[PDB]
C-alpha cells in the first residue's frame, strides 16, 4: 500500500483530520513546518524548509508528497507554485504536488472557470489568491473572507459559519460556476454538501481537494467515502 506524505503548516506535523474521513483505508504520514501565522511574513519564515520536509517524507517511504497549504504555495504567484513543485520532485524523485495545484485541478475537474471565493484569510492573501487564479486562466468573482491569521483559530470555525460564508460569496456573484473555499486549516467536510445542495454549484475546498489530488497522484484510483461533494462523488 502506497503511503501518501504531507507537509503541513503546524509544528506538530499531524495528518490533517479530513484524511481519516475521506479515505479511512489509506495511510497518510505528515511532517510539520511550524508556520507562525497565515501571512506572507509567516510563509517567508518556513518556505525554505519545504524541500527538506519533502526529503524526510521520501526517506519514510512516501510514494507521493503534497505541500498541504494553499497560501504557502500561491502567495508568490503561479510560477513559484510550479518551481517549488519541481524542486520537491528533484529532491525526492517522487511525484510531488501542492494544495494550490490541488484546487486548480479540482476546479477544472468540475468545469469551474468563474469562481466565487470564500476564504479564511486577510486581504493581502486574498489578493494573492485572486492573482494566482487569474494567472491560471480562472476568473475570480465574488469574495467573502474571515480575516484569520492564526492556524488554531481556523480549526475553530464551525460548519454553519462556513456554509454561510460560501452562500454570501456566491450571492455576491450568482452567475459564477462554483466556489473555492480556501484554507486547509478549515474543517469543511460537513459544509461542502450543504452548500452544493443549496446552491446547485460545486465547491472546491482546500483540505479535501489536497487529499483528492494527492490520492490522484498516487495513481491507484482510490475513491473517497460518499457525501463530501461533487469533487469526490463524480467518479
Ligand atoms: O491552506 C492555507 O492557505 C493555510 C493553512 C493550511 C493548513 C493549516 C492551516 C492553514
Amino acid at each position: 500500500t502506497p503511503t501518501i506524505g504531507m507537509i503541513v503548516p503546524p509544528a506538530a506535523g499531524l495528518v490533517p483530520a479530513d484524511g481519516a474521513r475521506l479515505y479511512p483505508d489509506l495511510p497518510f504520514i505528515a511532517s510539520g513546518l511550524g508556520l507562525g501565522s497565515v501571512t506572507p511574513e509567516g510563509y517567508d519564515a518556513v518556505i525554505e524548509s519545504v524541500v527538506d520536509h519533502a526529503r524526510r517524507l521520501q526517506k519514510q517511504g512516501a510514494a507521493v508528497v503534497s505541500l498541504m497549504c494553499t497560501s504557502l504555495s500561491f502567495y508568490r504567484g503561479a510560477a513559484f507554485n510550479a518551481a517549488l513543485t519541481v524542486a520537491m520532485r528533484e529532491a525526492t524523485g517522487l511525484p510531488c504536488t501542492t494544495m494550490s495545484t490541488a484546487v486548480l485541478n479540482g476546479l477544472r475537474a468540475l468545469g469551474v472557470r468563474r469562481v466565487a471565493l470564500a476564504t479564511a484569510y486577510i486581504d493581502d492573501v486574498n489578493e494573492r489568491l485572486a492573482a494566482f487564479l487569474a494567472e491560471e486562466s480562472l476568473v475570480p468573482t465574488g469574495c467573502r473572507s474571515l480575516g484569520i491569521t492564526g492556524v488554531e483559530a481556523m480549526a475553530r470555525v464551525d460548519t454553519a459559519t462556513l456554509v454561510d460564508l460560501c452562500v454570501r460569496a456566491f450571492e455576491a456573484a450568482p452567475d459564477s460556476d462554483g466556489i473555492l473555499l480556501s484554507s486547509g486549516g478549515l474543517l469543511t467536510l460537513d459544509a461542502i454538501p450543504e452548500v452544493e445542495r443549496r446552491l446547485g454549484v460545486p465547491v472546491v475546498s482546500s483540505s479535501p481537494a489536497g487529499f483528492w489530488d494527492a490520492v490522484r497522484l498516487a495513481g491507484g484510483g482510490a475513491k473517497a467515502r460518499p457525501g463530501y461533494g461533487r469533487l469526490f462523488d463524480e467518479s
